């Protein structure tokens, strides 16, 4: 009902939790942001506690906490990371500097599974059914993940698959690190940033992961932006004048035209022995005009997924209200905008 | 190497020999889904266990293994056993979907209690059946972890074999199956306290016994620390001999922060009951876990005195379990499932 909080030293750091989260150890794979697992006597899990690092040290901070928080609590679905706790240890606006994030201690990524492994086609099939279903909930929410990778994949002993960490890098010229194995999963037209873009970015990488489980390869690893997108336009072909058209940028327009002319492969010949379903689906998401694209909810419906598609069972997020993006606060305002969220936190029902 | 045929039920594919006929998905089962079906070459109803995604991960390809290994070895009358194990794969390259056959039982221990009302004589012969069963999997150094009414079941001769063992994994509070459900669990299990010995099944017996004898069930818990309430109630608070046999300080905590409640006597509880039958609950339904009494002990039990025949209640041959001290690959548990499909002898007549 209205918890009490117990004090401790770990990342040379003091720790302000509820006393439900118990044996705090800071097994911690990343930095800005520091995160301990615990033993939440409620419920009897075992949890990730993050500790956001200076949460308000700037408006673009305090703006990047409350958009993430926001998300955070909206994002409700069985393939999508969700909230279990949000906590503040200040009993007060005045007194309020610290947030706590607290979310299942969730288990390998999908590297972790796929070394050099073909995978199944049942395994396959199960593994992207659940991706798209994810994808069709989140982009129902005007929200496009844009990193998409194996790592922000978290998967079960039993297969069961949720996406993590949304888009933090919101356009191309960002925070991007890694410029060199993050770039396999990236969409060609915000690799080059035409004008020609939606929430199809994200089926791009679902197709560049599907083609990796099944081969057991990645299938574009580019060493840069150049030698990526010569890996592509190997597979795909070069693009028809509709495409070229529809590219604003006359620098994006004409540096494409300079490239020499290649024919789309055959993508049965490439991936050998696969499902022909898979590889009919393959070639609807590896494509290069965005209009063209399949959506997730269309791929949900393929018949390479028959065995699990059920329109019922595949639900939509509420409508998210993003008109916070885009206005003009300070500092202070934001602060006080996260608090509101902290406070007014309720868990999803169990 | 007979000839399959293709059907989806309940959003999975299953492939089986044509000899089985007329599928049905009846309920679930513990890392799969269980068809009833008609064999036609014996000519009787039987159950087909299609095992859920058995090489998709380590956990999963070792629990396939293991419960290969565990039925295959299973040969007791009050314990379900294997009539059949195929895959359609015909060769290890291809081995990906494992299917278990077994006999189809007439009903489980929630349809019988709706069913019709236990007359004294009769739940001594069913309880008589499951510590039967229990005996020979203890005497395997197996414990069953999971045993409630729904693992329990019944043919028309009232004979009742044990179902669906427990998957050796702590996975403790987080279910290895599904979420929710509980009531038949002692608590040394729930709450993590010590060193939990093969008796945690016959605590379970006595909710089960009890369920029987009175036509509700014993502790009908909403959630954890509701169960602990119903459980300490009846029970009585832990003692001092507990407390210090209880490894985790954690523990300490939450019990010592507890109202105290004195031990009922379960005359009062159990009113009209045979006398015998209480006084076996009482040794079932202790908390330490050292006192708690055993499947073989049970047996010897005055209770059973119509039923008991101790040159009639066998235990297992040696079963290996060093398998289970091993870290291998998918592969290597799969082959090593694959060798145990292709070795299998159904059972004479
Ligand atoms: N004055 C500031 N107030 C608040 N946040 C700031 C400020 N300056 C930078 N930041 C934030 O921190 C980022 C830069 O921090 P940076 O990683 O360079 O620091 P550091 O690694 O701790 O220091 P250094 O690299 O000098 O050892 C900016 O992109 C912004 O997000
Ligand atoms: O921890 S994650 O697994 N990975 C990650 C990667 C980059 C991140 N950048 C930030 C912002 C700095 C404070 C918030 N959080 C980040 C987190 C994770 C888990 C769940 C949701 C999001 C992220
Ligand atoms: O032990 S099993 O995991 N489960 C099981 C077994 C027999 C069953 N017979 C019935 C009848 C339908 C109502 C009673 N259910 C049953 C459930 C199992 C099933 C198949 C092969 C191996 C193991």
């Amino acid at each position: 009902e209205r918890p009490t909080f117990y004090r401790q030293e770990l990342n040379k750091t003091i720790w302000e939790v509820p006393e439900r989260y118990q044996n705090l150890s800071p097994v911690g794979s990343g930095a800005y942001g520091s995160v301990c697992a615990a033993f939440d006597t409620k419920t009897g899990h075992r949890v990730a506690v993050k500790k956001l690092s200076r949460p308000f040290q700037s408006i673009i901070h305090a703006k990047r906490t409350y958009r993430e928080l926001r998300l955070l609590k909206h994002m409700k679905h069985e393939n999508v990371i969700g909230l279990l706790d949000v906590f503040t240890p200040a009993r007060s606006l005045e007194e309020f500097n610290d947030v706590y994030l607290v979310t299942h201690l969730m288990g390998a990524d999908l590297n972790n599974i796929v070394k050099c492994q073909k995978l199944t086609d049942d395994h396959v099939q199960f593994l992207i059914y659940q991706i798209l279903r994810g994808l069709k909930y989140i982009h129902s929410a005007d929200i496009i993940h844009r990193d998409l990778k194996p790592s922000n994949l978290a998967v079960n002993e039993d297969s069961e698959l949720k996406i993590l960490d949304f888009g933090l890098a919101r356009h191309t010229d960002d925070e991007m690190t890694g410029y060199v194995a993050t770039r396999w999963y990236r969409a060609p037209e915000i690799m080059l940033n035409w004008m020609h873009y939606n929430q199809t970015v994200d089926i791009w990488s679902v197709g560049c992961i599907m083609a990796e489980l099944l081969t057991g390869r990645t299938l574009f690893p580019g060493t840069d932006h150049i030698d990526q997108l010569k890996l592509i336009l190997r597979l795909v072909g070069t693009p028809g004048a509709e495409l070229l058209k529809k590219i604003s940028s006359e620098s994006a327009r004409n540096y494409i035209q300079s490239l020499a002319q290649m024919p789309k492969m055959n993508f049965a010949n490439v991936f050998i022995g696969a499902n022909p379903l898979a590889v009919d689906l393959l070639e609807k998401m590896l494509v290069l005009d965005s209009d063209k694209r399949i959506t997730a909810a269309q791929a949900l419906a393929h018949a390479y997924f028959a065995q699990y598609h059920d329109p019922d069972d595949e639900p939509v997020a509420d409508p998210y209200d993003q008109s916070f993006e885009s206005r003009d606060l300070l500092i202070d305002e934001w602060k006080s905008l996260t608090y509101d969220e902290v406070i007014s936190f309720v868990p999803p029902p169990l």
